[PDB]
């Protein structure tokens, strides 16, 4: 019976416990949560949509990234199909928006309403520029939903938009922040558009933007102002045009997603698209992988962050069928401990049932954790309410099992916790 | 066994089907579904909201009302908790708002902010207008929520506002909807004040009422534009207060409605209703009750209409701690003959468990129906979502009921429907 | 098929509801629900507690009795068990204690705690008095728990008891309750001994007793304010020597009880008990009946009341083994019809599962209806709780099933009320 | 009461049952049940599959035919996909093959392997007719899957046919079963084209086809050897251009199909497609009806057979939530009393569970009966296994019932039967 003795013993977040430490935690607010995603993406909040057809696309991944996390939206769809979800996200909320809706004095009433209802945005858009043509766009006027309140569905759009020589305008392609702010405030408008030298438009600024902009300092943004959002991609020759396609489209990072990320396949994948300018632009992601050995092969081909998990679930495909896996918190101290050393940051993927466990996988290394079965059924996911109440109570659990390890920050989560194994 | 052979038989709603007719209905839109609740009321739709704690407060009546139907507010409240939850439905909408919410220009944004989400109807109020005091109202400017989006807490109204003298203001106090249509469409305005000879504010009209006035055209309107509300009142001494207030706090019909109708205190409370200028001034209907003595009794008191249902349920408190009721369809049958004869419409209330059960209660002679159940545990009651949608469909199945009748009115379906009685 | 159309239809409580009357009831409280047992026995309430040994032993007898109703000992033990539950009811109140327990001066503190939980009293008894020997009884002092409290075990009863010396005693063996009142208030005292004339003890009244005398108006009191109590007899030969035992213990109704009253032995039995002078000075309770000519018979036996019901639950030992029985409604409707034109009560026996179906019970012609399942599993039956408030919410059902009927008694509930047959 | 009282009882199939008779019958196998669908169609057996996407598509139809009844293709797809099925249906099976599949001699193994995996049939065709072309089609020579088991995918279909000097071919257009079978026989192929004066392909008869000829002589077929089959059409303006298309597909049968046949849309559609010869050349089905007015006008209107069943389930769409139908038995007996009068078969559709209950509907004077849930979830349908035995189990019952009735024949059947009525 030695050969069975000689077998080590994996440990899954069922089995241990935060051991509570001395906290000099006065304020459940001086507890800061700000992590890493990757080499070069930080987050305010630790939290990732799973890239799974079941949980993250447009709708999650905007409401991740308002969070302050953020989603990656899925490959099970054509690269067609997974842009356009990524410009949808892109299109949320912007301080510039390039390329704003217009529409022609001559059209009708009618014409404006399906403009506004637009699909390229969820909601819609607030309001449309009526310009001279679509070639030139000399700017004429706004139009907005309540232009057409009294309207019949013929009439003609120049009969209903503010005119021009009424709106607020302004050259100043560089306009900051409190700049628009002020014009917003004199002239009591909630549309800036910013037009060129001759009176063409060149970009949008909304009152609704400018509002979030101010509010929610915590939400994940690109340097436009529009929300964080990553995309994930196989290794199949034909992933390579996804990834193009999905950076071009302006995704933040890629995740190359395979379950068996200890393999040639992946390897060379993360080579192939750190090695082509149009892809080493953005961070690349990799996994899945559970071992230290593995860790180490995907950070040496050049992963700037790794997704930790294979077969984290006790009931999954995986171990049912294959038979392999590894149980999530081993896995998780195996891989940081290597990634610590070289500046990678790590996703706890899968596995994950209660905040409790988000606790003990950054307690245990990660520097976040993936989510699927947790928002699936969320009203953004393609019943359980709106996610970003759930996504709230689950930082609010792990700022609490952070102040029962005595940490006020990630990193300190990582190096402070200390766990107890439990049995029955 | 004589005596027992002898004893009359009662049916309720599931012993019968609609015999179908032959029908000359060739669209589903040529049935209608107008008829009375009381002798001067009429209802779009015959749908009445039950006067029960669980059921029908502000928002149920609200929502009855937009449907085109009605809520009778229940009483088991005081006094002036009922007159307050009147008084909100009378808010919900109007064409001209009587005494419309002020502000003074030397309050703060923070100030306006509290104003606008005034607890006096659900929702809070559109806009406020800026008047110099509170004795005098002599308008200066309007503020609204977008007019705050920019404001730091503690900002004057007045440096927000809009001044009076970029409004669009009107003194015709019988201003017609085409006229302040008209005025909202030249001067691209969303309200229009009502002032007096000497610039003080009188009423408010504003674009959200003018937009309901022209779409939803089934709703329950008194002749004010505003929807129409019922309330209950018991028999008591002190029940006469209440119908008082009740009236005057805007109720434009009142419910007498006790378990047992046929009895002299509800005789007597329909005789003092009616004998009352202070209450005389609305329909008072009376119930419950089952039988045609009864139905006989309520008329010659008086009633414009009646509330039929004693016992109506299989298992209620009536049948169970009494022992007493009578089958609903028998109920309604006896009822509606002698009141057919009297012009006095009948509430079919109780015992109501599909849409097909409506469509049995109107073939069988009734002119509305009673919901509690059905609409209990909707959003508007104080799971099952929002209540319109329910009520929609119900209407839809009493439709295609007429259509089995061949019946294209509420007379019709009660002149021509034919039951068939089931067993097994 | 012609003999199955001819057999009749017979109705239990469940196929009818009482019809709602018109009712002139103008206060709950005008409902009068007293009724007649037996020819010559009245109750407060028409309850009568069933003469089953999981139902009516002493306790249940006793609150009946409190209630305003009765119950009937049942006779499932042995005579001298039978009688010893009679003797403990009516030791359980009175005016006069007749043999009061006594104990003697050299007796200790544990004799007197051992005379205090007297057995032959639920509760044991209140006092002890002290009298010189058990042979004269004459009157020495009073001992009372309260005497006890610092004693030991040991003491004398003559070292702790308060002397008849700074007693108040009476010699007034007609004393009425205005008098004793007047004694136990001027003398402070809650024990007055009847002593005669040579101080020779009688009785004794009690603070407790003229206490429940001048509240609870309502209980069922003998000619001695004794709680009322029935028992029940069969009919073999040795029941005659228990129904005579029975009514020297103090019985007031005996009532005759086996399943099939329509027989011969129970009509010589009914001739029996009313043709021997040591049982003919109570009345004779018949039973069980089910028809018309049943209860012809029993009554031209001598009966002074019927108990009606063979077979009346729709599971029972009688309908499953025999196939014998009749739908309660029809049986009760049947009997009363004959007993009603002969001046003879009927108990509405077994089918009872709501206070509704009491309400039926009387509206059929009943005079008191008996309860066995709805009262077993009570405390102060052989988990429901105390059986007091259960049968006070009966009584409460029964009332407002009276006011349907608008009836304000019995008379009038039973001379009033119509019923409607339901189906599904 | 009295208004209660006279409503009608209506009886579904649940409350009666067959009353044994004298029955002369000493064989199973003397009871036909061969039947009328419509006045010009008859049936080996009186099973129609129902007219519902769950139920009726070409497999279903094709088993129904072939076991001697009939299913009625559904009409919730495009006039294009139901007469596609039709198609399909009529090519199942047939005597002289119209169009038979052909094949180039320059294709190759796989593109024959395609020809004979045609979707037009379910299951492919049995051969490919080797022609020289499209424009000609002169027959060289026959392929099966026999020639081509040992060919690669791009040996020419030349090098692998029968040639046609090798066949057995035959120019008698009007060739006879007997005949056929003889050239089968003698040249004992399996494969018999019937080509033209100059060797053009005309026809194909197969040893398959004379097979089925042959053995089940109890399937229903058209006059060319196909399996008979019907379809449903609404009643809008565009239900008559799909009539017209499926009668060109080849339905034998029309049936209108709404859920209240005693309606003007549905006579009139019935006028109008017996007033239009693309459309008068097959029998016009209609309903759905319940009661003998209804039967009156659909008959004057000219259908020639009626669709009995109006809210025929206990717990249906049109019960709960219109509130209309009749009791299947009583709808069964009316309809047919004024039918049989008029020569016009009857279709008691709905309300069957079990074999049982289609001997009542036949009983009751029906002459098929439609049968939905029994179906679905057949192999056939669009888990129960096959439908063919289910059909032959249920005629079984039938037959069963008939000999109960002792009744040889539908007829007998329907005048012999009496029924009891149950309750409890
Ligand atoms: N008006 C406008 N808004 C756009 C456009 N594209 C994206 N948006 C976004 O859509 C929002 C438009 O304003 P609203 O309609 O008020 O949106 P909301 O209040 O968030 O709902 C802003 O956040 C814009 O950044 C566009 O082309 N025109
Ligand atoms: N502005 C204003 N509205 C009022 C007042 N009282 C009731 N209302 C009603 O509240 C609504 C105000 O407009 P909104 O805030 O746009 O309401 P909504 O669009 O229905 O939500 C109108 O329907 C008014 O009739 C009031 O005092 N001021
Ligand atoms: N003291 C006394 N009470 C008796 C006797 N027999 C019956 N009782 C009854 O028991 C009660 C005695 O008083 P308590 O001990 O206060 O009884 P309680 O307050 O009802 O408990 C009175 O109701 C008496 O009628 C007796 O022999 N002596
Ligand atoms: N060979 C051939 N058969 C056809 C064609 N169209 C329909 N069929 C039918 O398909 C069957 C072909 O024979 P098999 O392939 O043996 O069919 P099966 O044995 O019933 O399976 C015959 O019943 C034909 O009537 C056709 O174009 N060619």
């Amino acid at each position: 019976f030695n050969e069975s003795a000689s077998i080590p013993t994996g440990l899954t977040y069922d089995d241990v416990l935060i051991i509570p430490q001395h906290s000099r935690v006065t304020s459940r607010k001086e507890v800061n949560t700000t992590t890493r995603l990757s080499r070069n993406v930080k987050l305010s909040i630790p939290i990732v949509a799973s890239n799974m057809d079941t949980v993250c696309e447009q709708r999650m991944a905007v409401a991740m990234a308002r969070e302050g996390g953020i989603g990656i939206l899925h490959r099970f769809c054509s690269i067609e199909e997974q842009c356009a979800m990524l410009r949808e996200v892109k299109r949320a909320q912007s301080f510039l928006i390039e390329s704003p809706r217009i529409i022609l004095p001559h059209e009708t009433a009618r014409e404006a309403w399906e403009g506004l209802n637009w699909k390229g945005r969820v909601g819609g858009v607030g309001c449309l520029l009526v310009v001279n043509c679509k070639n030139e766009r000399k700017l004429l006027g706004i139009i907005t939903r309540h232009d057409l309140k009294l309207a019949d569905e013929s009439t003609t759009v120049e009969s209903l938009m503010t005119p021009v020589d009424k709106m607020v305008v302004s050259t100043n392609t560089s306009i900051s922040l409190e700049e628009v702010t002020h014009l917003m405030r004199k002239g009591r408008t909630a549309n800036v558009p910013i037009v060129g030298q001759n009176g063409q438009l060149l970009y949008l600024v909304t009152l609704s933007d400018v509002v979030k902009l101010r509010k929610n300092k915590q939400a994940s943004l690109d340097s436009r102002g529009r929300l964080l959002v990553g995309a994930a991609v196989g290794v199949k020759k034909d992933d390579m045009n996804r990834a193009i396609r999905l950076v071009e489209a302006g995704a933040d990072v890629l995740v190359v997603d395979i379950a068996h990320g200890h393999s040639d396949l992946c390897i060379n994948m993360v080579k192939r698209l750190k090695g082509d300018p149009r892809t080493a632009s953005v961070d690349i992601i990799a996994g899945n992988i559970a071992s230290a050995e593995a860790a180490e092969a995907l950070i040496d081909a050049g992963a700037d962050g790794l997704k930790i998990g294979v077969g984290p679930g006790s009931i999954c495909i995986t171990r049912l069928v294959a038979g392999a896996g590894v149980p999530q918190l081993s896995a998780v101290l195996a891989c940081t401990r290597v990634a610590r050393r070289r500046g990678v940051p790590c996703i706890a993927d899968g596995g994950l049932r209660t905040s409790g466990d988000i606790s003990k996988a950054i307690g245990a290394g990660a520097d976040t954790v993936m989510l699927g079965n947790m928002l699936a059924g969320t009203d953004e996911a393609p019943c359980k309410g709106p996610v970003g109440p759930i996504v709230r109570q689950l930082v609010g659990g792990l700022r609490s099992g952070m102040s029962y390890s005595g940490a006020k920050s990630i990193e300190e989560m990582q190096r402070r916790t200390r766990f107890v194994r439990m049995t029955g």
